[PDB]
């Protein structure tokens, strides 16, 4: 594969320097009616030859092996702004620990937002948990942003629950649950008790509580029986352009 | 190093043939009282020549590199429940992943329990979260253990928590929380939430609640607050011999 290398290699470099990645949309909706839209989450994706359309699952890893990945964050930043001045739908973006850890990148992406505060109370950008900075650099991150007025979430949420306390200093929008905690609930009641310990701490500290990856009309009911405020998954179509 | 192998290969060999080990007795006692002891943790030690002591920290390594940490268990096991007839105290013994994943030494296990029926109420078993079996096995495993009568904990409890659920099917005898969850709670209030969470859910089961490697008596005075049922570590005195 030496020479795989070479190619994804060829390809991604020229893609983040020519804009070659597309804009696609998840809708993000209400639990307790999917015909209510939060927000939209926001997917890049590249198209073939042909127009078909390749994930992320298939060119991050490339990103990753090559580190640039802050490189992508950054084109999709500003392309997503871009995009959002033609409307007054609220957005999610992607952010990740690549471009976090480094600061040139972070002080980046703050004299991007600087240029369009009007957009601050319609993108707020999501980190994941399983890749998160420290309990310092974390509060210090919000503040730079809540100056901005951006809002931040987490996401895959769920494991590092025993952090949940540290989260109220923040004034995170939202809590997105890894949809594995959420997966066959409907005929696991094993996995609701965990659950439940969430929102009764969410609710707490007044975070709102996002289902990720729902799949299945079963999943849905009990999430919605539950009184999670959001949901998305497969089972709301599939990404697209917008629309 | 390929001598020290051999060095610490000749010397547990011997020590599992020969008895070399050291039955050690850990205090775990009541939060609200702490000279209420509800039952003792056994460690197992060795003696240097000079008669000092060596902690498992040191040697358990050794152990897994040479797969005989089941050989182990089960020499504390048979060593322990003759130690036992002796008094009418409760006693906490743990269990390796290493003897539960090998069919043979479980049945080993359960044989030797048979022989000693009438001592079922006063030796709990523990297991650690962190190296734990899959849910069926689990289920079983107490089952096996119910009908013996016996008990089972978990302990460096609280990095699964996500599997809370699961736990009711049991009937553990208590939950030991990793003292990481614990360590300077006293001054990091962002601690507290999570174990609130632990206490709504266990108390949930009817599930006691252990607080473990409790160091000062700053987060002795905050978990007694909480109202977790039990508490250990170094702030109750050296582990030692059966006095």
């Amino acid at each position: 594969s030496n020479a795989d290398h070479h190619a994804w290699h060829r390809l991604l470099d020229r893609a983040l320097s020519e804009q070659h990645f597309q804009l696609y949309f998840q809708p993000v909706v209400a639990a307790r009616d999917t015909h209510l839209v939060l927000h939209y989450k926001v997917l890049s994706r590249l198209l073939d030859e042909q127009g078909q359309t390749i994930p992320a699952g298939r060119f991050l890893p490339w990103l990753e092996r090559f580190g640039w990945t802050s490189r992508l964050d950054l084109l999709m930043l500003e392309q997503v702004l871009r995009q959002m001045a033609s409307h007054e739908d609220c957005l999610a973006l992607n952010l990740s620990a690549a471009t976090l850890a480094d600061p040139h990148a972070l002080n980046r992406v703050f004299e991007i937002l600087r240029q369009h505060s009007d957009l601050g109370p319609r993108l707020t950008l999501e980190i994941g948990e399983e890749q998160l900075p420290e309990q310092a650099m974390l509060e210090q991150l919000t503040r730079r942003l809540r100056e901005l007025g951006f809002s931040l979430s987490l996401q895959r949420f769920g494991g590092r629950f025993s952090m949940i306390g540290n989260l109220a200093r923040l004034g995170l929008a939202y809590l997105k649950i890894d949809g594995s905690y959420i997966r066959d609930i409907d005929q696991e009641s094993d996995k609701r008790l965990f659950i439940e310990a969430i929102q009764r701490a969410a609710h707490s500290i007044d975070l709102p509580l996002i289902a990720e990856r729902v799949e299945t009309e079963g999943e849905l009911q009990v999430i919605r029986e539950m009184g999670l405020y959001g949901v998305q998954g497969q089972l709301f179509g599939e990404p697209a352009p917008w629309g």
